[PDB]
């Protein structure tokens, strides 16, 4: 009992939508040739970082007044640090195959991105802002602007850099931030200043890493992708764009995208829209969320890592340590290595020399 | 009986049937017709109407907004410009009900642009502020917002407040609504940022400030939206305009928005930037858009079984009864049997 | 309001902060334009031989 298809006129075809909720719906066992979409959202992490609070919540998304001390050394608090926000997405554990050392990874491909809220900002009757002029209207938010996001399978590699190591930062011990000298355990120096590969460190927490402080490290994040800008100036304008056609692709030079390792995806964005002139002539930073829609797929990779290796690492037995004289870093005590493979013909010069500069 | 090889090749350009208002929807056409609509919708900057003599002067303005300068704040409705909204009516179509198909609408593609461009360039408003003494008027510039959107059903907002501790008018019949409004209770400094729960679909022209709503991007799947932005106390207005300019609306998929409930939803808002007037105060401005939407017929495959379709009308169409109980609380009803067949008595 | 329209009919006597290009109607016309509103705002100008249109 069914009508003839040459009878029927014809449809385009789409791809079919298998299961469409919440986060439970990641438990679902699907084909090779399947394909997930995650869409999620980021509040912005500006130094007041929770509304549960009973005290100090009528600021979230936003900060303390900032000012300079007028004293060296700057002593800020952690309200006056907007840090970099972060989550992480517990992926669904996916089949692998040992007799040909391959496995299923999840791999992303494309990203759909904008920050929401944006039109809160034609709010310029706020009842504390500062008037441009007699009887006038506020001055809207407006001046230092930095947007950034990033997706990966790792956390995002970055890098430290401050614009005074004078500043004495709060102590980590109180939970709070991390700060440079938190990762290298002593006080910075004029070298921290600027570029210093001692200083590097992922992003571990959220609201815990200044963005004054971190860059993201373009060496190190290789299986990441990472977009930003700026705009530094007093009164300088917020301009800003959004729709839901634009789609960035996460794709590399080779065709393959991040690749989610440990089941897990990381993602990381940060975004500072302008300061708010409070009408005592205070200033204040604010932060808006982002809107992510990740859309993944399952791509087979070859398991670089021995297995066997792995689980002799986690015991003291088969791999024994020694508190010894040092053999790698800084100070090793290894005076050369040589590496023979195969066999040539006899080189006339057994202390061979790659480097024009070392004939000198 | 004309001779073809005396008479020179012309192009082929697509033929036109019909041309009008929008009398013309009601004229049937058949499958492969391509429909275009062209409209405007007037801005609404809390001042919403010309009609009403008492204070009609200030149409597409807001009255003079400026802060308080104590807690709380208690903004008005006219220093609350909104979204503006329209809805088209378009006919209904056919069917296969021998294939389990329909056919519905889809824009494809849409021709825009903002109107009155041109009558920005008026410095010399009789109350306009000087720049300097014996100088000309500052023109308009400042604020800027500007977004449209086309989709087949009205779009979805998202609520987020620049400062809960600001508390709205309170939604009178034929007032805006705010965040309060949708959840029933105060604010809280969560909606400062994003709040899954305080979202709201763009049901009235006029009444959905921007201060507050922002389209969510995540339940919008079947409209296309675009937007922009500059902040600005003096910033100036950059605007282009021209009418070679086409967006398409299609997707991923090669599929734009249908229409359902055979009408399209639309929405813009622009704002154009301030007023300097030279008592000092402040107010917002904005501008009508141009809409000429392109539409086609697309068939489409029926989701949803008819019996389960049928009595959704029916659900509607009659209205609830509170009778007497027949539910198993307190069931009203004593026996119940069921006969399927003869059978021999027992 | 659509009950406002007129043709471009005289050169002079058509105020710009009065008029605008009626979008709806010009069909068979190519129009371009822009604005730059501001006090002291910079003219940005270019010019070429080379560009067409
Ligand atoms: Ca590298
Ligand atoms: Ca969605
Ligand atoms: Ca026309």
């Amino acid at each position: 009992c069914i009508p003839k298809p040459g009878c029927c006129p014809n449809v385009a075809s789409v791809p079919k939508l298998l299961v469409k909720g919440g986060v439970e719906v990641l438990s679902v066992v699907t084909g090779e040739d399947s394909i997930t979409q995650i869409e999620l959202y980021l509040n912005p992490r500006m130094g007041v970082n929770s509304p549960d609070l009973p005290t100090t919540s009528n600021w979230y998304t936003y900060t303390y007044d900032l000012q300079p001390k007028g004293s060296s050394p700057d002593q800020p608090i952690k309200e006056n640090l907007p840090a970099y926000s972060v989550a992480r997405v517990s992926l669904p554990m996916l089949n692998e195959d040992i007799t040909c050392d391959t496995l299923q990874m999840w791999e992303a491909i494309s990203v759909k991105t904008e920050v929401v809220g944006i039109s809160s900002l034609i709010n310029v009757h706020y009842w504390d802002m500062k008037r441009v002029h007699d009887y006038g209207a506020g001055i809207p938010v407006s001046g230092v602007n930095y947007h950034m996001f990033a997706i990966g399978g790792e956390p995002l590699d970055l890098q430290g850099l401050v614009l005074d190591y004078q500043t004495q930062y709060p102590k980590t011990t109180n939970g709070g931030p991390i700060t440079i000298e938190t990762v290298l355990g002593r006080k910075m120096t004029p070298k921290n200043q600027g570029l210093d590969p001692q200083a590097k460190a992922k992003l571990d927490k959220d609201g815990n890493y200044p963005i004054e402080v971190w860059c993201p490290d373009p060496s190190k994040n290789e299986n990441s992708r990472y977009y930003g800008s700026i705009q530094t100036g007093s009164q300088t304008p917020t301009v800003l764009q959004f729709s839901n056609t634009l789609t960035t692709v996460l794709l590399d030079e080779n065709g393959v995208g991040p690749l989610c390792k440990g089941d897990g995806l990381f993602i990381s964005c940060a975004d500072i829209v302008g300061f708010l002139f409070k009408t005592s002539g205070k200033m204040a930073l604010h932060g808006l969320p982002r809107y992510f829609n990740v859309t993944l797929r399952k791509r087979w990779v070859k398991n670089p890592y021995p297995v066997v290796n792995l689980i002799n690492s986690l015991f003291s037995n088969l791999m024994p340590k020694v508190s010894g004289q040092p053999m790698e870093g800084k100070d090793n005590q290894v005076e050369e290595v040589r590496i023979y493979e195969g066999s040539e013909q006899l080189p006339g010069d057994p202390d061979i020399v790659r480097f024009l500069d070392k004939f000198g």
